[PDB]
């Protein structure tokens, strides 16, 4: 634990943005009209305040040097949708690269960070996703990388602007490391795609493989969060590891691989990014997204990423030959503990675990392992399918049946004690009992455990 | 995607070397001689402009520090040969190394740079080839074997003199990271071999080792394509991804092992550079040079290096325990898709896809996957072996029979749909329908998909 | 072999932290509480002279830019605390990190080491603990990571008072080879636990890993024996290994297991540093602390760690798929040698070995091979559960019971040839011959040979 | 290719080392004896001009800075030395360390270049080893290690004094790349031992791991050997890879395992140094360590290198688990072939190659593979058991028995076809036929083949 290094990030951010499906497509429209449907939607009002603009939205620079906004894509200026946002209650995203132009081939910052930043000042800003593209050589080493985003840092602070300041280097130079003093949260692989198991050609690095040289991109769901296992000692309160947008929504996983997907980016602490198209969400992603017990996991106050307790390689092997099971357990800041079964085989299994094993830092005849404690189901209570479809569909509103964070923040609600929060209690775990289930083939069981 | 950093190389060169033959034994005579056989051939107006000059061409330094040129190999100076190769509108290059000597041990050019480059300048050259012998231990971060090598690329840019700057460092220290901003191509790997699979004491990495610490030489063709594989990525218009000269005529490779080895080097986009004496060709050799089908691939707009999309090993292995199968697929710039069936195994064997595999990236239900495809094979209607055979013997004209890319260029011929870049319709394929061909042992199924 | 860099730590320190057992919790009270109590209880005169107090005791730093003790535990400031522990003929130890912040979020050294070496100076300090936490990209490579803990060994330097300089950058960016010239002790792996074997995801590198990456912590005490393993040969007279505070006496290891992990660290010459809470220590911990014959070998004169001779896997794992056998030997001042056959497998073993063995640097026909030796069990005549649990309720003194290295320094006693510094002779080993024992599950043999 | 940076080692070094025996135990009387002895056993004429005096000879440092030498060991100062051995027409070689320390504890050279340079110069010296103890932290990237090796470097060329420089950095930092143009030769590796294959801790780097972060020591001969494989391609006139002085007399290694250690030491042009104590020398060693058939392949002028061209892995494993047959070949300057079929099994066996094999880079039909070439035994007519005996025992004089290199240096006996230095025909070997062998446990089959 530290202070946040500039104040903000004392929960992992959550919010939305355009590139998972819209790529380099986008305009004024696009981000407006989606907003407005993220807040009648009442995902804003869970905590989804990010709208991240990203690349393909400038088109060169100006005679002074400072950035200019496609003008086509953006005919009012990028303040003029910054406004729409803050009147809307949201808060404006914008996206650069520390270097000579962005992924797309678009100005980038390197050597050109005070001005930019001043840029995104201007245009009333409050957060910025600062990518790794074309960085001219600056890099190999912690240290130059850690100066090289030092400077925008640096930059941001100088225009006096509050700005969330989002890393996005892949975990290059062992970012979990250098990250926290100079930024609120860091991207610690390359980028994420529809895949729970796959892995691809164009992302080298295995699971295994953290101080990975070639972060590539298209890595599978499994691949990250397995990257991710070992760097949640270094993320806390204002500096979190970024395991990249949520893939929810997105191309063809299924339910239980969307659910699992979910749920464990909430366990770890990463932050939570709509990367589906909202025009476009079907009904169990949807509700997926709006699940306010597993969102209070992920915004837990004083928040601690979970830990992988163990894992073990299976024979149920799907198409790509990939097949492990996983547990992971974390404290949360009343006393309760989350606890994941994960069964990342091809096959629904059986998943057991103990007392011992859940509070795997705790001394024989300790209070925790001594005492009773109450199984919570994370996923009861989720919005069903016709509910989901009836408000995507515009027939009934959000408003009633989605938790509303901004009304009550979910402190406050794990204080309250509500049952939006805290799933349904399904039984309890006591000291030398077995804690059993079934899950099912790339799924998850997510629990939150309470004292008796 | 970003500008080409000096305007070249908007698709990758082509041309030829010296070096797979002739070594150190060089000449005016041999250079042009050689030259006017390419153009003879029909090569040159194929696309295979650049006359390289590789090792052991100068004598020492004159009093000035300037280099000068080995008077009984080259007694008319370089411009002298450059002025011969304009005339008959070759482009002029020549060698170099980022060190205190050559690889051969003759002059280089660290830390004299400006006087190097403008000794190329003076003498009209067109292409530098930058290698990476005795470079003083200036290697071991990116950050330090970049500044070697922007210290010539900045050299030639004060010149003035339109440069296709080609860096020789054999990918170390991450090169297709930060290539793109100083050079227009990069090499990847040690010098390939003759060897289309065979293990090297000279060459320790292995092809999953793409960050390799001691790049060698002595490379297995399936040795550097598969170091290649995740570096597509990391390629685009202005900046290649180099997978050494072309071995197609050099050695005792199958013709099998040729098209494999000549298709793949134009799939990923690698430079095409004839590293055969022409003088001394073969007809099979010669005629897959000159498939126009293939350099049409390697020559796209655009151009984007393909995507491997599964490797597996198999038990048909060869003389050296080595046997994989790959498939790879990629988009290319009017729409269509290559597709290439690899069996590195010892034996003929089937293989086969899906649309669904093909379109890797495309989610079930989108066009690609809806629509129906049909089916070229890129390797129909290749000149025969009595044709080829009687052009080198002089018999016959190359025109007519070669495609002329000067006349008309690849683009061009793509737009005019000409049959000559296609090869020939063998099928078609639909959605739940499997593509199925034999694949000869070492050889390739080399496809291009059109919509229907 | 060099000299000591500063004249302090001749052999490996030894004494007591806080950490394992208090973490946070801290304050004057419970530190000269404990303090008197491992006086009485007789430790302090066997050499457990350091009493190290750890993280979280500051509040702040002043107007000064020097730091504040947190009054609320520490009332009379730190230079009282020395003082009662100086009266008492204790040394007193701190704690700081090479950062921005401590591990647990106070105020860090890095750019201020002057200042903070100074306060320490001033409060009469005679140890330093030196953490890694949040040191601003300042790691990497060993240069790097070299010049910003030398910034604080020379800020030492310059307060002219003599401290005992204790590294724990956890042996990143290879701290045995530059250790030894600006510092005592460096810590060579992440954080131990009260683990035998288990892996942990928190700690990913396993034993072979001795160049890790991500140190982490939760290492298990064979994952941290295991890499210190290499690492023998760069330590010596005045630069030791640091395997981490012990855990006898912490968490729920066996018997077996405390003896096995106190042997270890005492025969590679790792510092001996209690983790026990002394007011909360159960009998079998105490008396292993307590055993002469083994501490002995730790406080060897010009003392050289053991060298691993052999190890080898077994098909008798534990619950955790970990079970390896492991033989230790190293040279002894006097001539004799220490012996360790390690057991860590999960069931009773018989072991052996012979003197070629023994002896692995010792030619045929050689003297060592070809003389006898007799065998001291070095476990021999420990102080049993009655009378440890008499001490430790202060029925009994553990004067005249425990040896009194104040009044008798290690080196005396065995020069007098005390009984209690060398064990038991159980026999003697003969060329040819075979010496076999029965060793325990995750159990240790623990020899010291001595010439016929 | 490129010249000797000095002018010095346009063949490897040869000689004497007084550590593999008599570590810090030295002495003027020790040197100058050794040196009379090699001396009239008649291998000084054989080319073991270099009596290389190692560490433990200073006793501190002068009023001046300048190094001074241990009176006790050293009554007459080093200069006497040199004069002694110049006499007896012998080279004299020093040590230090780029280091604070030496790796034994004395003065060592780092930032005191210039003194210690001049100081060698001064006494007149002819070679330095130059050690990479206690670096204060100045390693980690080829750079830095570099500038380190070049302070020396340059500090022996300020003194006008030709100087024999010998890196010992253990391939640190990757040697083989940044040696040649600033030394002679560089060690590659850790300090062997009398071990053909054991694997031991204190040396951690398997064999294919030749980018060695931690090279330690007590290294195996086929440790070494397989690390030195890759690197062959980096060594040449002027530059050679070090793979530690010869154990060939030490310890207990087996006459087939002394033969296959000196052989392919010679075969990769490493320095050939004795570390066997000459005084206490045995038969064997000494007709090994005299064999002039292989010493002239060590010694052929414009040496390359030979090329390992197979390794396999067999199920005849030693006591140590390991087992492995190789085979090498390499080309000489006046057309002939060097090649070696080494088994490293734990068995006899029959081991076969083809001119296919052998020629590894010749095409087929071509000359080498079209031609008959006469197989040479290179250690044929090796001195007897008796005949060493008597030399050794003073019984014999060397002269007329020993190849006298002083005499008629290897080029000339080479040129003359001296049947001394070529070994014994014993048969041919014609295309399509298979050169087979029997070729004992730990042992080697030594060839020179010639065309007929
Ligand atoms: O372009 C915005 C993108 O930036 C980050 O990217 C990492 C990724 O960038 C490139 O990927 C893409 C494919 O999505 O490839 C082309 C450029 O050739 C771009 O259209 C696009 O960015 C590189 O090709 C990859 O090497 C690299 O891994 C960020 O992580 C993304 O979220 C997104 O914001
Ligand atoms: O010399 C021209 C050569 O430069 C580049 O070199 C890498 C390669 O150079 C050396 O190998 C040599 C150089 O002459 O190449 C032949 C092999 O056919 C050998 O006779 C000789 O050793 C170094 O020795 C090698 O370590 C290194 O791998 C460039 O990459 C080549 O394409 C070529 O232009
Ligand atoms: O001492 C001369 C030695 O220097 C080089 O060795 C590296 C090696 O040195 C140390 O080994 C020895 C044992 O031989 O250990 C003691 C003290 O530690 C010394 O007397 C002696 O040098 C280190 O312990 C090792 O870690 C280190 O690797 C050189 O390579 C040798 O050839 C020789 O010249
Ligand atoms: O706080 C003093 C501590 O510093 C060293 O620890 C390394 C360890 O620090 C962090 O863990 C902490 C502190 O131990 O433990 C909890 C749980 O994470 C946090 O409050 C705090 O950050 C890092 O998280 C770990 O990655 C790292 O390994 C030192 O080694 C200890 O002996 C102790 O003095
Ligand atoms: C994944 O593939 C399924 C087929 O199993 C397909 O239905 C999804 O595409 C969606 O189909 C909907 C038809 O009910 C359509 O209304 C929706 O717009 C369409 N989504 C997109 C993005 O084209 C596929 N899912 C996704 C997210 O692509
Ligand atoms: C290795 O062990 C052999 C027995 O296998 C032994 O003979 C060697 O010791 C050497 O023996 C010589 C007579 O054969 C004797 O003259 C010599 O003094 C002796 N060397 C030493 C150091 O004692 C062993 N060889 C070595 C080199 O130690
Ligand atoms: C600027 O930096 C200081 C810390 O030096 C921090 O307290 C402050 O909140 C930062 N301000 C902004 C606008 O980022
Ligand atoms: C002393 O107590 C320990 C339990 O901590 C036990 O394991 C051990 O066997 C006892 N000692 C003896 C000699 O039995
Ligand atoms: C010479 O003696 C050595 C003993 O080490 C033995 O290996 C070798 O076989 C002997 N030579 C002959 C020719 O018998």
């Amino acid at each position: 634990v530290s202070p946040s290094y500039n104040g903000l990030g004392l929960t992992p951010q959550m919010g939305w943005d355009n590139w998972n499906t819209f790529a380099c497509d986008v305009s004024e429209q696009l981000l407006l009209d989606t907003a407005d449907r993220i807040s009648d939607l009442g995902l804003k009002d869970m905590g989804y305040k990010y709208i991240i603009l990203d690349d393909c939205w400038s088109s060169g620079r100006d005679s002074d040097g400072f950035l200019v906004a496609d003008e086509q894509k953006f005919p009012n200026g990028m303040g003029h949708v910054a406004d729409h946002l803050h009147n809307n209650s949201f808060l404006f995203g914008m996206y650069s690269s520390a270097g000579e132009y962005t992924c797309a081939g678009y100005p980038g910052s390197l050597g050109r960070e005070e001005e930019d930043a001043q840029f995104f000042a201007n245009n009333r800003v409050d957060y910025l996703k600062y990518a790794n593209c074309y960085n001219k050589g600056q890099f190999g080493t912690p240290e130059i990388s850690y100066h090289r985003y030092k400077a925008m840092s640096d930059a941001l602070n100088k225009t006096g602007r509050p700005v969330f300041y989002s890393l996005c280097n892949w975990g290059q130079d062992l970012t979990f490391y250098w990250g926290s003093g100079i930024a609120n949260s860091w991207r610690m692989s390359g980028d994420v795609t529809a895949e729970f198991t796959r892995p691809d050609s164009r992302c080298p690095c295995d699971g295994d493989e953290y101080d990975c040289k070639y972060a590539g991109f298209h890595c599978s769901i499994m691949n990250i969060l397995n990257k991710a296992a070992p760097m949640g000692q270094n993320a806390g309160v204002g500096g979190w590891n970024d395991l990249d947008n949520l893939e929810v929504g997105v191309g063809n996983l299924t339910d239980d691989e969307e659910k699992a997907h979910f749920s464990m980016w909430a366990m770890v602490k990463s932050p939570l990014i709509i990367g589906a198209n909202v025009n476009n969400l079907k009904a169990s992603s949807y509700s997926i997204y709006s699940q306010a017990s597993v969102i209070a996991i992920n915004q837990d106050s004083n928040g601690i990423p979970a830990t992988r307790v163990w894992r073990y390689y299976v024979s149920d092997t799907d198409e790509y030959g990939q097949g492990e099971i996983q547990m992971w357990s974390g404290p949360l800041d009343n006393g309760d503990q989350v606890v994941a079964l994960l069964n990342g085989g091809s096959v629904s299994r059986p998943m057991n675990t103990t007392l011992e094993e859940i509070f795997f830092d705790s001394n024989l005849g300790s209070k925790k392992l001594t005492s009773t404690w109450d199984i919570y189901d994370l996923w009861a209570n989720r919005v069903d399918n016709s509910t989901a479809s009836a408000i995507l569909g515009r027939n009934k509103t959000a408003t009633g049946i989605l938790y509303n964070a901004t009304e009550q923040s979910y402190k406050d609600g794990l204080s309250k004690n509500d049952t939006r929060l805290f799933g349904q209690k399904i039984g309890s775990l006591s000291p030398n009992a077995i804690l059993n289930t079934t899950v099912p083939a790339h799924g998850i069981a997510f629990y939150r455990l309470r004292p008796s």
